[PDB]
């Protein structure tokens, strides 16, 4: 019962079909509701941004909204990249976040993207500059508007 | 494209509110009114490539909607995969399309996805069984919930 009280009590008033995951950190709300909650919660609670928007609700599951599908696909791409990075002996855990351009200038043909890689390394192990460079090229190789020099790798 | 003239007349009826770029394929429309739009002209209308949803507009550029950003990312991912497949040059042109899972049951994290690979080959060359398998592995390697067997490869 952590932090869920703030939203569920203000959503209990309207009376729309919502329910909490068996865990207790993932909520399921309509897409029109999730669109109002994603930006506000991202500034508030950060965990995996576990807010799922649906198009149709059922007791067994949900029909994902189109937006939620695209969100899930992005994180799936990032999860796969992180999985490859974790194949490194020194790397125990890895997380990849690709930053998408929010604007599009008519003066430019292409908008540049950014990317951050967070690594939990093995206590005694340490990455070489060539291995880090391999990481930058791996992530940037996924899309055309992302270059290795815009991929930042940090040890958290 | 003459298809654009069939969608600028569709909006000329609906709400009369749009923005045509100096480029002949790109059409700018607010996200809130592009939300109901793409659901309509889905069948025999547009591959929704030209339609771009924004939050704000001026003569120097636009603020991309979060939805549009995710849409562009998916196409960029597919475009990059297609670019790699086209590096064979036996394949003159390639189009990659990943179909996202529509449902999320409460007893399972994520369902399985599928993908279609549209290939345009040169009249002489023909794909080898090893190459086809490599194509399926390349596309399926993008996300965890996509298997090589669920990737169909066709020859346009």
């Amino acid at each position: 019962p952590d932090d869920l009280n703030a939203v569920v009590t203000e959503l209990d008033k309207e009376g729309v079909k919502y329910k909490i995951s068996p865990d207790g950190r993932t909520i399921y709300v309509p897409e029109n509701v999730a669109r109002e909650l994603r930006l506000k919660l991202a500034a508030k609670g950060v965990p995996r941004k576990g807010i799922v928007g649906y198009e149709l609700f059922d007791k067994s599951g949900i029909v994902l909204s189109r937006f939620q599908q695209l969100v899930n696909f992005k994180r799936a791409i990032e999860g796969e990249l992180a999985k490859t990075i974790m194949s490194l002996d020194c790397v125990e855990f890895a997380r990849v976040h690709i930053v998408l351009p929010e604007k599009s200038l008519f003066i430019r043909e292409e908008e540049e993207a950014k990317a951050s890689v967070f690594l939990k390394l093995k206590p005694g192990c340490e990455l070489t500059p060539e291995q880090v460079k391999a990481i930058r090229n791996l992530v940037s190789g996924s899309v055309e508007n992302l270059k290795p020099s815009q991929v930042v790798v940090v040890d958290d």
